[PDB]
């Protein structure tokens, strides 16, 4: 294992986007994970479409697109449905709409999913460096989220209840200070960038190991 880890410096991270009005993180989280292992696996770097699934994973997966979901099921989803499209095809406009999904532009598939054990970080650690960037929720509903500027992120009032879906891309030690590299989905005027530091190894800080899963896309 090493001892920090940063998918961007892979180019497997695709820029921030910002979900705006619509409570869509699951979305942002699933493709983020594919987005991943699709250049893993390719080469190729494409964002994919949030709006796809917002639109078209929905009662089956238990998904109720701007209204919240999982990316888990999302991720059965694009099993089901043999594909995903890029983001450019198929864009996203922070709303419900009708099932928009056109196989003459999926960019990506997926073979199966993983989930993660519940508060285990060393073997979230150990999937986000061997197998790429994995889908988490935390508990991001207090001030001091919503505020963050720098540093790393810690809350005493955090629970392992979580209700934001995000993307760590890796992980590292600011310092003195064990982190968790965390894309969010509220843009670039957000944190850093659009990521935060979240602390790590602090006994499920904000519950960022408690739902952790991750998409394959398999070769044979
Ligand atoms: C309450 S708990 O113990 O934390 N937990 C229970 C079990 C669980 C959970 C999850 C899971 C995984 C990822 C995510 Cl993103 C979520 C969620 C959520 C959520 C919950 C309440 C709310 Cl209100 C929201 C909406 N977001 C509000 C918000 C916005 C900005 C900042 C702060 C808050 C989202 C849940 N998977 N799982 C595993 C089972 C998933 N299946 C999927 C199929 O349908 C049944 C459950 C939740």
């Amino acid at each position: 294992l090493p001892d920090s880890v940063d998918w961007r410096e892979k180019g497997c991270v695709t820029e921030v986007k910002y979900q705006g009005s619509c409570g869509a993180s699951w979305a942002f989280s699933a493709v983020g994970a594919l987005e991943a292992q699709l250049k893993l696996k390719t080469g190729k770097l494409v964002s994919l479409s949030a709006q796809n699934l917002v639109d078209c994973s929905t009662e089956k997966y238990g998904n109720k697109g701007c209204n919240g979901g999982f990316m888990t099921t999302a991720f059965q989803y694009i099993i089901d449905n043999k594909g995903i499209d890029s983001d450019a095809s198929y864009p996203y406009k922070a709303m419900d709409q009708k099932c928009q999904y056109d196989s003459k532009y999926r960019a990506a598939t997926c073979s199966k999913y993983t989930e993660l054990p519940y508060g285990r970080e060393d073997v979230l650690k150990e999937a986000v460096a061997n197998k790429g960037p994995v889908s988490v929720g935390v508990d991001a509903r207090h001030p001091s989220f919503f505020l963050y500027r720098s540093g790393v992120y810690y809350e005493p009032s955090c629970t392992q209840n979580v209700n934001h879906g995000v993307l760590v891309v890796g992980y590292g030690d600011l310092n003195g200070k064990e982190y968790w590299l965390v894309k969010n989905s509220w843009g670039h005027n957000f944190g850093e960038e659009g990521y935060i530091r979240m602390a790590r190894n602090k006994g499920n800080h904000c519950g960022i190991a408690s739902f952790p899963s991750y998409p394959e896309i398999l070769q044979g």
